[PDB]
């Protein structure tokens, strides 16, 4: 019994979802990050295909799985593409476990979740940020692990998203929460969580992440 990792957020735009992971990747590089938004429509390897590819060697233990996955539709295609697909990469005794990282408290109202992401990526545009950014907030759906799809879920960890902070004291407040919360959870991934300094390093490395 090898375990296999995918971490699934919960989230919209705005959320800090891809600067969370490029931290957590720049502290364990060991760790792949699969970015929806890089991969053609039309590849042949789609996300799925390569999340699993990722997971293939004994070295590989974790994909960060970069997608929003805003409505329940799509959680549920992360389940059954990759249960459909697992038996090409990996023997079918491999315990392959999910972890929700959910940027969006089940408590939030659709209107403040509106409010906290229309502020935060404002602080020349706004045409296009207001009711266009209201066709991704519409189709969010919270995390229910209570029924299908999220009741497949092997853990949640619940993250901040507040009115009052600004988005990357909470970005990287959030990559502490997960460090800690895996230190808790799955000591096989994170034994300890790092020294401050080196966790603020790699934050500061994915702020200037996209050269």
């Amino acid at each position: 019994t090898t375990t296999k990792y995918i971490f699934v957020p919960i989230a919209t735009i705005g959320c800090g979802k891809t600067t969370v992971f490029n931290t957590l990747n720049n502290l364990f590089p060991q760790w792949t990050h699969i970015q929806n938004d890089n991969i053609s429509k039309k590849a042949k390897l789609k996300i799925c295909d390569l999340t699993l590819l990722a997971l293939e060697d004994d070295d590989q233990s974790v994909v960060l799985f970069d997608r929003n996955n805003s409505a329940s539709r799509e959680r549920r295609q992360i389940f059954t593409t990759i249960d459909q697909k697992r038996d090409e990469h990996l023997d079918d005794t491999v315990d392959l476990k999910y972890i929700a990282i959910n940027f969006i408290p089940e408590d939030l109202s659709e209107e403040e979740l509106w409010d906290i992401t229309y502020n935060r990526v404002i602080q020349l545009d706004e045409n296009l940020v207001e009711s266009v950014m209201k066709g991704f907030i519409q189709r969010y759906q919270p995390i229910n692990t209570s029924r299908s799809p999220d009741d497949q879920f092997d853990h949640v960890i619940h993250l901040k998203l507040s009115k009052d902070e600004n988005s990357l004291k909470s970005s990287l407040e959030n990559v502490r929460i997960i460090i800690d919360d895996l230190v808790q959870n799955f000591p096989d991934l994170i034994k300890e969580k790092p020294a401050d300094e080196l966790i603020n390093e790699c934050f500061q490395k994915a702020l200037d992440y996209k050269p």
